């Protein structure tokens, strides 16, 4: 909408206060004009038609319980925007500052979030398996990263290419979590998963097997559920990414960690310059080796660590 940029204040899903960029035109709208061609957050009003209505508020104060999922979808989209711009020189998900749109309060009791080809969509959770999923910065950056993937590598959402697609979203969700630096970890979805159980999460990059996902290619799932295991076999690549960054000895293979920033540079380059819609794990290893070579040189520690990490998870 046309109007003047303003700054509202509210509380997110976990009860934290934050400022949000709004637009004033009779109402205050969740429209952030300070980033690209805008960040827009919508109310889906517990139904499934999208996007719903642009979020409108009479006084620019967002402290109602109903407001909290919108506050966080809007604010964490801004953080993820800033990560890609500041860290990778990428302007929004298409590289050309496309408007970023999110809807919250999708459906009823909805235990998921997704990128529908055009926008991010967040359920409120059923209060037991999940709380509103936009309360997790790793969830929001996981979803915006699906858009990035779709505009770059284009990884098909099934079997090995789909598990790479999923790992790319968990990896950058985690790097954005560290970027914002609030309780960062290598776990996935812990801020919004199982409110009655502390300390758990939906997936783990540091130890995928903790929640039954494979941490070696020999343990890969090859049936048909979950699009051929895309949220399952992602654990093989998440573990490799964790090892590249943090190091460790896994099934007897030792990896020298090179840190998060260099993991992010290497995988961003792989995603945008070498992966294609049909890449499999072995082709991801090659793409990451070539990306590290480009960035740090063929005889670097960074290249050797990438090789060690994929050897450790059984990917040649
Ligand atoms: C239980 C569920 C949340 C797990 C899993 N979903 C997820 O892991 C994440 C949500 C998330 C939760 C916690 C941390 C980070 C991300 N959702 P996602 O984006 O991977 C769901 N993808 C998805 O819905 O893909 C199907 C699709 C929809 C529309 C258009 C084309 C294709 C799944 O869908 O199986
Ligand atoms: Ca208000
Ligand atoms: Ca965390
Ligand atoms: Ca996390
Ligand atoms: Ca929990
Ligand atoms: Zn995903």
């Amino acid at each position: 909408i046309t109007g003047t940029s303003t700054v509202g204040v509210g509380r997110g899903v976990l009860g934290d206060q934050k400022n949000i960029n709004t637009t004033y035109s009779t109402y205050y709208y969740l429209q952030d004009n300070t980033r690209g061609n805008g960040i827009f957050t919508y109310d889906a009003k517990y139904r499934t038609t999208l996007p719903g209505s642009l979020w409108a508020d009479a006084d620019n104060q967002f402290f109602a319980s109903y407001d909290a999922p919108a506050v966080d979808a809007h604010y964490y989209a801004g953080v993820t925007y800033d990560y890609y711009k500041n860290v990778h020189n990428r302007l929004s998900y298409d590289g050309n500052n496309a408007a970023i749109r999110s809807s919250v309060h999708y459906s009823q009791g909805y235990n998921n979030a997704f990128w529908n080809g055009s926008q991010m969509v967040y359920g409120d959770g059923d209060g037991q398996t999940f709380i509103p999923l936009s309360g997790g910065i790793d969830v929001v950056a996981h979803e915006l990263t699906h858009a990035v993937t779709d505009y770059t590598a284009g990884l098909i959402y099934q079997n090995e290419s789909g598990a790479i697609n999923e790992a790319i979203s968990d990896i950058f969700g985690t790097l954005v979590e560290f970027y914002a630096n609030k309780n960062p970890d290598w776990e996935i979805g812990e801020d919004v998963y199982t409110p009655g159980i502390s300390g758990d999460s939906l997936r783990s990059m540091s130890d995928p097997a903790k929640y039954g996902d494979p941490d070696h290619y020999s343990k890969r799932y090859t049936g048909t559920q979950d699009n051929g295991g895309v949220h399952i076999n992602s654990g093989i690549i998440n573990k490799a990414a964790y090892l590249i960054s943090q190091g460790g000895t896994h099934y007897g293979v030792s990896v020298v960690g090179i840190g998060r920033d260099k993991l992010g540079k290497i995988f961003y380059r792989a995603l945008t310059q070498y992966l294609t819609p049909t890449s499999n794990f072995s082709q991801l290893r090659a793409a990451a080796v070539q990306s590290a070579t480009d960035l740090y040189g063929s005889t670097s520690q960074e290249v050797a660590s990438v090789k060690q990490a994929f050897d450790a998870v059984g990917v040649k």
